[PDB]
């Protein structure tokens, strides 16, 4: 997927899997911004999985 200025957190969440919710999507949007990722095609599977893990760490640290 290409991230635009109008991509929604619901769309990013859908990229993560059916279990992810809008907060997962907003956290992941922050991570993709920090990593300068526009095209999700560019992420290797291992890179993507590391970002998923990190979004779960951020969800529990910065919100619980």
């Amino acid at each position: 997927m290409k991230i635009t200025n109008d991509t929604t957190t619901y769309e990013v969440a859908e990229l993560m899997g059916s279990e992810a919710d809008e907060l997962d999507g907003r956290i992941m949007m922050g991570l993709l911004s920090r990593e300068c990722v526009v095209d999700t095609d560019d992420l290797s599977e291992d890179q993507w999985l590391a970002l998923i893990d990190e979004s779960q760490k951020v969800r529990r640290e910065q919100f619980e």
